[PDB]
């Protein structure tokens, strides 16, 4: 009897695996963990997605032509947001329609996350350790309360959102032309937690970005 609408879509609302959530709780909110990491991560996954887009672009391109460009583009960008107490991280890659979103987010236990905790559980790995191994999105969580990801592969943009309390949602963002993502892209707003404040500063940001980006073949563009 109760239909909840955000920003003129239906929204969805998802339930994590209970339990699964229950112990992503407790590495991600651990003390001494290493949460510089998550940054690592979600560059990680961006330049991941910009990879996939050239990929793809470039085959496009072969079948177009025997019938039958902005690659130079491809960017990862960082904006804090002290007054909101946000940083985004964007990219222009291949993006995530509905579905992938639903079942590619949806699931914790990912591959490196996964491995984590089995290593916790046959007592081989500490689970203050969530740096020391590559868990990817959720890792977002080390230093965020509520996360969302607004992600458009083709012309149709959603968001999705979760704080980790047991579900996630989903919707569509019919008009987000009040914010000039192009083509394809993904943006990822963390709300950071009061005690997580340097990641809005400057010199932290710049000091993160040079020490996981050795490897990204991307470039990398911080605001402010
Ligand atoms: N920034 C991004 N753009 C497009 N797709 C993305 C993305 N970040 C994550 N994804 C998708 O979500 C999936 C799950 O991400 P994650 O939990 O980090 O798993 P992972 N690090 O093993 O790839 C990824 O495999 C990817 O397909």
């Amino acid at each position: 009897r109760e239909n909840l609408y955000f920003q003129g879509s239906p929204v969805e609302k998802y339930n994590f695996k209970a339990e699964v959530n229950k112990v992503m709780d407790i590495i991600v909110n651990s003390l001494y963990t290493d949460k510089d990491v998550f940054l690592r991560e979600l560059i990680s996954n961006a330049s991941d997605a910009c990879d996939k887009k050239r990929i793809i672009l470039e085959n496009n391109k072969l079948i177009k032509d025997a019938e039958v460009n902005d690659i130079k583009k491809l960017i990862i960008k960082i904006k804090p947001d002290k007054e909101k107490k946000t940083l985004t991280i964007t990219d222009n890659g291949i993006g995530m329609d509905k579905s992938e979103l639903i079942n590619n987010l949806g699931t914790i236990a990912q591959s490196g996350t996964a491995k984590f905790l089995k290593q916790i559980e046959e007592g081989k790995a500490d689970s203050n350790l969530i740096g020391q191994f590559g868990v990817g999105f959720y890792s977002s969580f080390l230093v965020s309360n509520r996360v969302e990801v607004y992600t458009k592969k083709e012309d149709q943009i959603y968001r999705w959102s979760s704080d980790l309390k047991g579900s996630f949602s989903v919707n569509e963002i019919k008009k987000y032309d009040q914010e000039y993502i192009k083509g394809s892209g993904t943006k990822i707003i963390l709300h950071l937690k009061e005690e997580c404040d340097e990641y809005l500063e400057d010199y932290k940001l710049k000091e993160l970005i040079k020490k996981y980006s050795e490897f990204i073949k991307f470039p990398i563009e911080i605001w402010s």
